[PDB]
């Protein structure tokens, strides 16, 4: 079911990993700056997601994530199925490619007006989000209230 | 204008501080654990709920944070009405003492289940906005937001 299908993408920036979670059908992101991408940072960062909106299928990032203990258990508890990334369509990982190009753009706009790059990714998931092309942000929500009157 | 307005609620457990957006019209809601209620803190909050969310205006929780330079930069920055929250309405502040009781309880409820009280609180965060009351505060927030961009 489109509205529910969230793909996991895990980018590097000045020595530090950035976790994005991308609504797929909208192209809406959320996004966090972790020291390295463990079985449990990766497992916290999708019960949040999953906290905030309606997250039925996530495609995971890596076999690491897919296998780990942790990430399953979240999975779990936040009522998650878990599937592989495997982009069986090949267009799937060239518009996730563009996307980490996009973001890591954009940080380097503003990344003189943040001292953390934390600060600068949340400043590029905002203007990603409102980013009018419909904005993202606009499209999911679309997407979930015309889901729910169903 | 309804859809785009939040109100900040800052509340204390086990030595720890949760702050708390609540999406008036809905009930809906972001948690975070912090140290301390910081304005560095509730700056960063507040930009990580505005790209997340379309956020119009914010009823501060107090006057530091009200009068902070980092949260009016914060706000500045990410198009946020500043404004006080003091309850004109005294029934408003009784409603958000009862979201925190029914958090903390829920913290309660799981907190065998999370080694950290972060997990916890992100384990709150999920049951508060999944609960149906009937529509539940995700969907309610969802529709509208959905109805306001048409
Ligand atoms: O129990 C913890 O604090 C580890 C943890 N971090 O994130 C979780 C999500 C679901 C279940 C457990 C976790
Ligand atoms: O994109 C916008 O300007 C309005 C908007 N509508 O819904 C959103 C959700 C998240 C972020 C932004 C939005
Ligand atoms: O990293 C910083 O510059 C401080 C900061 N933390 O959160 C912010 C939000 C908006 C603007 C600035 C900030
Ligand atoms: O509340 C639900 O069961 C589905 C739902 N619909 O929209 C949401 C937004 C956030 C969280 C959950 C949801």
């Amino acid at each position: 079911s489109s509205p529910g299908i969230w793909q996991l993408d895990c980018t590097h920036l000045e020595g530090k990993v950035i976790l994005v979670a991308v609504h797929v059908a909208s192209g809406y992101i959320e996004a966090e700056v972790i020291p390295a991408e463990t079985g449990q940072e990766t497992a916290y960062f999708l019960l949040k997601l999953a906290g905030r909106w309606p997250v039925k299928t996530v495609h995971t990032d890596n076999g690491s994530n897919f296998t780990s203990t942790t990430v399953k258990a979240a999975c779990w508890w936040a009522g998650i199925k878990q599937e592989d990334g495997i982009p069986y369509n090949p267009q799937s990982q060239g518009v996730i490619e563009s996307m980490n190009k996009e973001l890591k753009k954009i940080i380097g706009q503003v990344r003189d007006q943040a001292e953390h790059l934390k600060t600068a990714v949340q400043m590029a998931v905002f203007i990603h989000n409102h980013k009018r092309k419909y904005s993202a942000g606009e499209r999911i929500v679309d997407i979930i209230a015309t889901d729910i009157q169903t």
